[PDB]
């Protein structure tokens, strides 16, 4: 599915991501946009071999089990197919657990080198939130 930008801020807001450990909602849209361009069907093979999975591009290096990647940890416990579901359900929860990890937003490349510093606020503009 491909979210509408204010679609996606209020999912996202419904699912408690807003202002969570002190990020505030476009940042999660923006990463959103410029991870998978809002599409929930989004995947990235990355150069390690690891793939990217959802909304949030989340990858199975670490975070979901996907079956082909070699000594790869699934720290959400999930397959990574369930993050290319319409429902953000288990992106939502697995970038939760991500953001709280150390790194913060960081540890999405789009969203620090592509949100962080920049006015984030505009990603949510015009939505009933």
């Amino acid at each position: 599915k491909v979210f509408g930008r204010c679609e996606l801020a209020a999912a996202m807001k419904r699912h408690g991501l807003d202002n969570y450990r002190g990020y505030s909602l476009g940042n999660w849209v923006c990463a959103a946009k410029f991870e998978s361009n809002f599409n929930t069907q989004a995947t990235n093979r990355n150069t390690d071999g690891s793939t990217d999975y959802g909304i949030l591009q989340i990858n199975s290096r670490w975070w979901c089990n996907d079956g082909r990647t070699p000594g790869s940890r699934n720290l959400c416990n999930i397959p990574c197919s369930a993050l290319l579901s319409s429902d953000i359900t288990a992106s939502v929860n697995c970038a939760k657990k991500i953001v709280s990890d150390g790194n913060g937003m960081n540890a999405w490349v789009a969203w620090r080198n592509r949100c962080k510093g920049t006015d984030v606020q505009a990603w949510i503009r015009g939505c009933r939130l």
